């Protein structure tokens, strides 16, 4: 029988991608979800091999102990939502070590930029690095994956930072603080995270214990992203660098503070998205090497812009794609 994988925030893009491919090949999944309501939660309730455990993570160790019971593998990706990401991250790691049966613990981590230059720590990223350091100290056989920017963030709706805005004449414009020519790491979370994580588990601790892996299959500067959308949609697409991220809709304070940090780190300092020496300087050799080695079936930005974006846009009530 395939191994049992414990997962949290099951409805999130990363966890859901892994659950789908894992259950399909025979793995049993023990997954935590904050609510059983919702299209993804219901989708997951429909999969036999998946067992859902509804409840919060924040200070809910008993659910954690239950989650890991009989689990052989784990893929943990936390969020800043509950307000105690480090606490939850340490609790999950402690619970996994306590289970005694976890052979491989994959934690989705991020950089703490303040460690690499005269830059601010990015609010929703730095805490994850603190959790990674704790996981490393536990001695739990582990691997740390660093997700690139989700291709899925793009929308013509007035959401911050990644608005591919539709102009009156049918052209699109994307305004953000990123330097137009510095390449950024991108990731088609839905399509590529699951396959990549499965391969990391197949390779095992022998191959990745204590390693960091950048989960990005393509790096593109903002102008290269626009060129991909342009070729995909046969419309002009233009990138415009702006110092501040305009907020046109109500957003959580947490995201608000995240955006302010992005303006400083990328707008002002033009710092790397993955500033760790192994990803920046030694680059990885390209930063996409390991991800591509793990999964060669990845989807590029141009294909996403041509095949997926129009479908998600229609589903969001837009009709420019007729
Ligand atoms: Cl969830
Ligand atoms: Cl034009
Ligand atoms: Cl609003």
């Amino acid at each position: 029988q395939k191994k049992t994988i414990a997962v949290v925030n099951a409805t999130g893009r990363q966890a859901a991608s892994l659950i789908r491919v894992a259950a399909a090949v025979g793995h049993h999944v023990r997954a935590q979800v904050h609510s059983l309501k919702g299209l993804i939660a219901e989708e997951l309730q429909a999969i036999p091999n998946v067992t859902l455990f509804q409840g919060p993570l924040l200070n809910n160790v008993p659910l954690m102990d239950t989650l890991f019971e009989g689990a052989h593998l784990a893929f943990i990706n936390t969020t800043s939502q509950a307000g105690d990401e480090i606490a939850i991250g340490k609790d999950l790691a402690d619970a996994a070590k306590r289970a005694g049966t976890i052979q491989h613990y994959i934690y989705s981590s991020m950089p703490d930029h303040s460690l690499y230059g005269p830059w601010p720590a990015v609010p929703m990223w730095a805490p994850k690095f603190t959790v990674e350091n704790y996981v490393r100290q536990l001695g739990l056989p582990s691997t740390f994956v660093y997700a690139g920017i989700y291709n899925n963030n793009f929308t013509s709706l007035p959401y911050p930072l990644f608005q591919m805005e539709l102009m009156p004449d049918g052209t699109f414009e994307w305004h953000a603080p990123f330097d137009p020519d510095i390449p950024l790491p991108w990731l088609d979370a839905e399509h590529d995270v699951g396959p990549a994580l499965l391969q990391i588990f197949k390779d095992g601790p022998q191959k990745w214990n204590g390693h960091r892996i950048a989960l990005t299959f393509e790096t593109l500067s903002p102008v290269q992203v626009c060129a991909a959308f342009s070729r995909a949609l046969n419309r002009r697409v233009t990138y415009v660098q702006v110092p501040k991220v305009e907020i046109k809709v109500n957003i959580p304070v947490g995201y608000r503070e995240q955006l302010e940090a992005i303006e400083v780190v990328f707008g002002e300092h033009k710092a790397p998205y993955f500033p760790l020496p192994e990803f920046s300087r030694p680059a990885a050799q390209r930063v996409t090497d390991e991800a591509r080695k793990l999964w060669s079936g990845w989807r590029d930005m141009e294909e996403y812009a041509r095949e997926v974006f129009p479908i998600e846009e229609e589903a969001n009530g837009l009709d420019w794609m007729l």
